[PDB]
């Protein structure tokens, strides 16, 4: 069809440089010039190393499919170059990813600013599970900012070594993922959310992990972070995924938070 996607041509920009990395793929501060347009625009860029290739095409079927999304907080696909290697640009999000960035700010943060973040994040997937579409890798590192107060969701349905980390008992188990395994790499994206960006598990080996959770261990409870919170980021590491809490309760829980963190989010700063 012809979508909102824009197919160009490597004659249209040139990376400058490296902002992320590990994954699929890579990510450099290119620069976007459109061909017969004038208007030096600056964007991202995803040179995929590889995956399986199981024709040379869907990579585009899907494009479309990560050009449809109208959600405010689920970053939409600009265009993408097609060749020896397939290469996604977008708009240049100047600041760093939740990731990085918070773990840059954890001085005067914000006992809101998290608060929402949280509500932004599982707003962002309650419209992916209403498109039949599986994250399969959801953390602080794939989500941007557009703003201290408007952050999106990043990588997606791309996979259509691993975070293991992140994933759940049974993705681990038995590579299963769904509306339900990502619930759980919620709950804990947000866990470094509160810690500030702290890689969960700092020292346990991934493998000791499909173990560690098999009897409920180890995520301890963020220090800020108060109880009823906890009990969120908890429950959504239920060994039974029919336990965990679908976003759409999940942003109706989170709203009801915000509307007063300061009782919900201890902090010494402000
Ligand atoms: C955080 C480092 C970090 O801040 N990295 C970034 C990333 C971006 C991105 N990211 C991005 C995402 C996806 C892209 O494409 C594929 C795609 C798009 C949408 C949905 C699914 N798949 C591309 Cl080309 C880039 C964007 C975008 N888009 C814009 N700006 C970024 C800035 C940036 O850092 C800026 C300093 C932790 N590291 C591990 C990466």
């Amino acid at each position: 069809n012809q979508a909102l996607l824009r197919i160009l041509k490597e004659t249209e920009f040139k990376k400058i440089k490296v902002l992320g990395s590990g994954a699929f793929g890579t990510v450099y501060k290119g620069l976007w010039i459109p061909e017969g347009e004038k208007v030096k625009i600056p964007v991202a860029i995803k040179e995929l190393r590889e995956a399986t290739s199981p024709a040379n095409k869907e990579i585009l079927d899907e494009a479309y499919v990560m050009a449809s999304v109208d959600n405010p907080h689920v970053c939409r696909l600009l265009g993408i170059c097609l060749t020896s290697t397939v290469q996604l640009i977008m708009q240049l999000m100047p600041f760093g990813c939740l990731l990085d960035y918070v773990r840059e700010h954890k001085d005067n943060i914000g006992s809101q600013y998290l608060l929402n973040w949280c509500v932004q994040i599982a707003k962002g997937m309650n419209y992916l599970e209403d498109r039949r579409l599986v994250h399969r890798d959801l953390a602080a590192r794939n989500v941007l900012v557009k703003t201290p107060q408007h952050v999106k969701i990043t990588d997606f349905g791309l996979a259509k070594k691993v975070p293991i980390k992140w994933m759940a008992l049974e993705s681990i188990l038995h590579r299963i993922y769904t509306h339900q395994s990502d619930v759980w790499s919620y709950g804990v994206t947000v866990w470094e959310l509160m810690t500030f960006g702290s890689k969960p598990y700092d020292g346990i080996p991934a493998s000791e992990i499909s173990s560690i959770l098999e009897k409920g261990e180890r995520l301890p409870q963020p220090p800020i972070c108060t109880i009823d919170v906890y009990m969120i980021m908890v429950k959504c590491w239920m060994i039974d995924a029919d336990s965990r809490p679908k976003f759409r309760e999940l942003i109706i829980e989170f709203s009801k938070m915000a509307r007063d963190p300061q009782r919900y989010l201890v902090i010494q700063g402000d």
